[PDB]
DNA sequence: TGACCCTCCCCTTAGGGGAGGGTC
DNA sequence: TGACCCTCCCCTTAGGGGAGGGTC
């Protein structure tokens, strides 16, 4: 070859665009083996597109332009180790899409669960799945003075864990003959967990535990600040007409509905207590 | 919650940066509930706090900010949906990765090999594994005047198939006693594949094929035009004085050492033919 | 008085999309 | 004369890093 590619014909040879040329020639990445002095046209040597090969897997595999500069030097012994490398942050992504993937999976089988509910307002009895959760004590927090910011510590761990972020906020209560919403006090607040990879370096002000497999006394509905208290005293009397025997707390699970600043907010309420017979 | 939180109180409780919490009023993603009319000062509501669930986690799974508006509207039906999209857009992601994981460790395979090699300017005969390659009719080009440009489509297909690009070059001729380098014209010339994913509808001027498996008469060495001529004299004489009968072309494999612009070039050259006894 | 907060401005990857103007 | 090529300029994601200046 005792002649020169235009641009154009490096281009349409190594299917790289003009433009991505003009910029590698800019990065000092590939430039040209001769500019032409006057039209400052870019002119390119047939041994030279040899160069393009490296660029181009490099940039198949998300390799950044700087990056390859170094790799451009390394002789094939280095350039070994370059891949190495790179296989290890590729391996790196696909666990971390993998567990992503497995998340997005519960979220929406937890999320589904909320949608094919029974029915609302009624109380019914069903066979639980565990649910493992994250609990720390409410110190005096009840219903009437719970605040989204309540929840702030045990929502860093859950996020640390899974990325994802909560979809409920829960809180569980003695379970008691109440005659009012004043009376009633908080044990723990909660939020389940997603995946259960080890909590990075969990502060003792936190139980790992969990709303365990049994039968449950539940009843869920959309919430209203005047149903939350006569939809407990559906439960509470529930319980007594057939003489169930409860042997945990109530559990409270609110999720929102949507989380649109446009629309007036709506929450999805469900408690639930263990029951034997 | 009579009051409001600072935009550092929210920072704080959401573990969002100050910096992401202005972007997101900006970009009307996530706006203070009240802003101080004369300190510009942001104030949020604890109940607002909520919105910022859903953010943080399609921000965990990279979705666009502009695309979490959509988001945000749908309520839990569609954001079900949603969901099973971003699944679809992850798997994507995973086969991807995985098959750039699997070619990375192909290319060094073959890279390794190259480095382990027995002896350079000798001959020698080993037992090869089969070589899959994709390869087009030569049409007159010869060691004389064969370019890179020369392997362009042949190129364009294994980068649609594999991302990478070929590491070697290949050609092939009869095996003939030459006497001199201006009688050899190639029979065809090749890029070996990697990845064997169906090679997007490719046109009958290519033809898929293989360097069998068998046994191979080798010799390797560092390019240098006044050797390569003597090193095929080698193998023809190697071939001729243990009377061993070659059953294939000659198989030619050129691969750069380096794929620096700053050093000189050096080319690995690889010759092989099958024989028998 | 210190932290706390605000606006403004500059910077970052790898080019794609023109626009205005010469050029094999 | 048309394609071919050049330089210049604007634009794109999601903010982080200051800088200069008021503020619970
Ligand atoms: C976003 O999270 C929320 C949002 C709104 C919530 C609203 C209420 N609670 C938790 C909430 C919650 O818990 C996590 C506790 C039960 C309750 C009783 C009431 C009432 C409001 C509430 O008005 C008077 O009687
Ligand atoms: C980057 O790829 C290259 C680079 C450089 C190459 C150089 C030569 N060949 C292929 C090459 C190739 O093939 C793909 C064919 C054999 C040959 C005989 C010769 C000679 C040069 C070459 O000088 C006189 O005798």
């Amino acid at each position: 070859k005792e002649s020169y590619y235009s641009i154009g014909e490096v281009s349409k040879l190594a299917n790289v665009s003009i433009k991505a040329l003009r910029y590698y020639d800019k990065i000092d990445l590939f430039k040209p083996a001769y500019v032409d002095p006057d039209t400052s046209y870019r002119y390119y040597t047939d041994s030279q597109l040899i160069h393009l090969d490296l660029i181009k897997s490099l940039k198949y595999i998300g390799t950044p332009l700087e990056e390859m500069k170094k790799a451009q030097d390394l002789e094939m012994e280095e350039l070994f180790a370059f891949y190495t490398e790179q296989e290890r942050q590729i391996r790196e992504k696909l666990d971390f899409l993998s567990a992503l993937e497995q998340t997005i999976s519960l979220v929406k089988k937890r999320m589904k669960r909320q949608m094919e509910y029974p029915a609302l307002g009624e109380v019914f009895v069903l066979d639980e799945e565990e649910i493992r959760i994250i609990q720390t004590e409410a110190e005096g927090i009840g219903p009437e003075n719970v605040l989204n910011a309540s929840y702030s510590k045990l929502k860093k761990f859950i996020e640390s864990a899974d990325g994802f972020t909560n979809n409920s906020y829960g809180a569980t209560f003695s379970f008691q003959p109440y005659t009012s919403i004043d009376e009633m006090t908080y044990r723990h607040i909660f939020t389940p967990v997603l995946t259960n990879k080890q909590i990075s370096s969990i502060t003792p002000d936190m139980e790992i535990t969990t709303i365990p497999k049994g039968r449950y006394a539940c009843i869920a509905y959309n919430f209203s600040p005047e149903h939350y208290f006569l939809n407990l005293q559906k439960l509470i009397k529930y319980i007594a007409d057939r003489q169930l025997t409860v042997v945990s707390d109530v559990y409270e699970l609110i999720i929102p509905i949507h989380y649109s600043p446009k629309k007036q907010e709506e929450y999805r309420v469900e408690m639930k207590i263990e029951i034997l017979d």
